[PDB]
């Protein structure tokens, strides 16, 4: 059974100048996370502006992100959207660059059924060899996959994971509850890490890892020793940099306060935006307020 | 500059028994649209199956309808994603087939900020001489684009109406009334199109037209000349008739109603699935109900 | 079939400086309403600080606004609240001091179940042999009465009407189609009295009326006349006036207005406080903003 | 400084068969959650029907569970209402029997502002030697007491506590940080017990401590100690117990399933209604697969 650890982090893409992938930023980038907590690696998910990204950008960030890691830990492909036939065409693409899974975001846009959902998650599955994990974001998607959708699909041999970015805690309980012991739960929120494994999940699917990675690691180790007041101090942290990278639309935030702390990737792609100037000095303030 | 008329449809997209456009159905659907109450045609937008179209799909499409049409009713490309280059990209390719405007949907998925999409609006705006039609739907998008911003956009000069699909009348009169008298206001949701038109709307893009076009056509008529009561019974049919078309995801409901009356134009892509055949008795007993 | 005409309105409570009634300033604005559109007055509803007046304050204030109208509108006096056999026993002493009818709104707080609201209502319309209008408020109640419900409601005698706060039109249509011709429905939104009418409703149970009731009756003969332009600025007017209403908690702003316009009502009891300086101000432009 | 322990139970009020005060099962019903977890009791809370309680009833309830607890654990009396006058009447009366504090909910049906409200839980805390606890609850009020309005009101002397029955453990966290270390912060949701005390939650304010008491009494001990397995387990039983307690309006379900587990406590008050046979049927399925 493949292990994404604790934390993977769902890496931006890095952008140059003229707005094309970074390649040598991106090496750089793939590197630091590996050495500051994070042990799995989501390439070209939201978070790396999957929607602005072409096919074949997608493909070539793929192919880079896999040959950089060098199997140090999993990559992960963000190959689903919300065209089940591009979906299988991108998952196959992605498994023939030797990405170790693929992770599938709930059709957004065009708002499918439980039974819809059921058979595009199926229908992905089924093209590929590779370990699948379910993305769940209603706040993006509107639709949310259903509880009894998500334990239909982890009887699937390949589904074995799910990045649970709806925010509630009580669905998460009750998919760990009722999928089998080997269906891994992950946060998809920052700021719900502490609580969601306090009930059960696995970890996160991180963006603050991109600038706290070792303090996360700190938190979860902290917990599950039974150290609350210090897993709790962690944990305010966590939130209150959580807060600031979803100032404005992610990953403008994040991407910024990599700039901030020696790590330029780059700006975002429209029709994402450069931080305001009031919204860098805010942003700022908490990158400086972090314990150095 | 260009006129829509009373009712635009969101023309769903024939397929064949294998997913294909099916060109010689989008022949008749058309000629069909053209004879029973629709003034304008949306080619590929969501009711269209744009998301599961690809974009050589999409302007072949284009092309066949701004040739079908031959210049009898204005033809609108739903060229917009939530990717701005590529819908430059797309909107480049619909301008050089002949449509005569663009429809831009508010970026799904990713979320921009008022200004993002402003900026997204105003890039692809620039890059046509074409009219171009706003398309506000947050119950598909989550974001909403907020009335400064529609307002901001409308003096924009080839930016000329709005699809608000927002299902709030007061939004849309707010709109109306801060933008100029040549900027068309209309409803996205078929059963606002009495109530919108009463707040000073232009009229409807509508999925209801494919079934009931001229009781659509005989509504607004009956509303303009004063017949209040008969405008109303219209409205309740058509209100009853957008209810059952919106019972599974759209255009599903619409595709199988067309069917039910002799007009088979094929089934859906996945994520989309066919009716259920207990959905398919209760969408029969609705259009069995229309009066004939 | 009483009927109510086309602009009941929710009269605000006159507080003296120690905040009790001020009966003096009640019949002077009940003579006011009378004069300036009003076809109805609900005495003691949410306007009227239902939940800060004590059952003897409301009794007195029904009886008072009673003998004031002297007949010259119907006087629905706001006896319902979330408990079913308190809503009977204000219920029957309305009843006492000659009310016209009953308003009755949907329980909030407890978030009672449509078959829970269906006995309430049921009961309380049982204790009385008055006329009941409900009133569908879910942004205040949490729940609102179904559609099933509120024909299910209209099938007892004397259940004859609804206030519909609901805020959507095609709920509204769809309970107009369902309910007998004798049942009436009304708009609890006063910016929707327009759209509400198009569709068939019987008129508005209003807020702003206490200050431009003149311009929503001339709106509403307009667009009963089929003089479209003229409903729509006057429409305008109605939906601006609205909001500038509702920037702070109801009543204190329409209170404000009032005060602004020369009619003194007094403050409001707390957990409502005055407007502040800066929304004083603010309010103060909207009020100079409507011609004269 | 005042200590409710971990498990505060918002007790339901028993009723005969006339619908009145059942003051011996009331001692029975304190007697038994004392001797089950139970480490404070809110007395006519929304769980007590405080809506369908007069006056009278809640300062006789009141005094009753004082002689009964007979100082064993702290009594919190229920005392706010959306009413801020009529809220310090019954504080003061609840003070007068001999409560040990008054928990104070966010005034429901009519939308005070975070000023309004600061102003409101002020005059009360102010008209009381007591401690005050608030009770944060959106899905009820509408409103939502803001973390910053939360944070000035327990810099107030006698306000000590906030019930937190947003949902929201992110809020919660917000809360403790933002708040001295003498302010605690309880869950108001069973589900959320674990997730809520592992960001710093001093407990819960429950309705299933009604009939599983013991077992989050474990599942607490479980926790604070660090044993997540036991812990983890204890909470998926807790949060299948409370989704079957809110599957009908609460606190119907748990009278019924008390019963179930035989301490009867009479039925509910209009607008509430007892279980069908139905819901009765799925509920005990879910009292008997309570490990006995
Ligand atoms: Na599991
Ligand atoms: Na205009
Ligand atoms: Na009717
Ligand atoms: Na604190």
């Amino acid at each position: 059974m493949i292990d994404f650890g604790t934390i993977a982090t769902a890496m931006v893409t890095p952008f140059d100048i003229n707005g094309n992938i970074d390649f040598a930023k991106t090496t750089k980038l793939v590197n630091y996370l590996i050495d500051n907590g994070t042990t799995a690696i989501v390439v070209g998910g939201t978070t790396g502006e999957s929607p602005t990204l072409t096919s074949e950008e997608k493909v070539a960030l793929y192919r880079h992100v896999v040959s950089v890691v060098d199997k140090r830990v999993p990559v992960i492909a963000g190959t689903g959207s919300n065209n089940t036939h591009a979906s299988i065409d991108l998952t196959k693409k992605a498994t023939e660059v030797g990405v170790d899974a693929v992770m599938l975001v709930a059709p957004y846009y065009n708002k499918p059924s439980q039974e819809g959902m059921y058979q595009h998650f199926k229908a992905i599955a089924e093209s590929t060899p590779l370990p699948v994990m379910l993305y769940n974001v209603p706040g993006r998607s509107i639709v949310q996959i259903s509880v009894d959708t998500v334990v239909r699909l982890s009887e699937i041999e390949n589904i074995v994971a799910i990045k649970d970015a709806g925010g509630d805690v009580l669905t998460m309980t009750e998919i760990i509850e009722k999928t089998a012991d080997d269906f891994a739960v992950y946060s998809g929120d920052d700021g719900l890490t502490l609580p969601a494994m306090a009930v059960g999940a696995k970890g996160i699917v991180s963006v603050a890892s991109h600038v706290i990675g070792n303090e996360m690691q700190e938190m979860i180790a902290a917990f599950q020793a039974g150290e609350f007041k210090k897993a709790q101090k962690l944990h305010q942290l966590l939130v209150r940099v959580t807060d600031s990278l979803f100032m404005a639309p992610s990953p403008t935030p994040v991407k910024t306060a990599l700039q901030m702390v020696g790590l330029d990737v780059g700006s975002v792609r429209l029709p994402l935006l450069p931080l305001t100037e009031e919204e860098r000095v805010t942003l700022q303030s908490v990158m400086q307020s972090i314990p150095r």
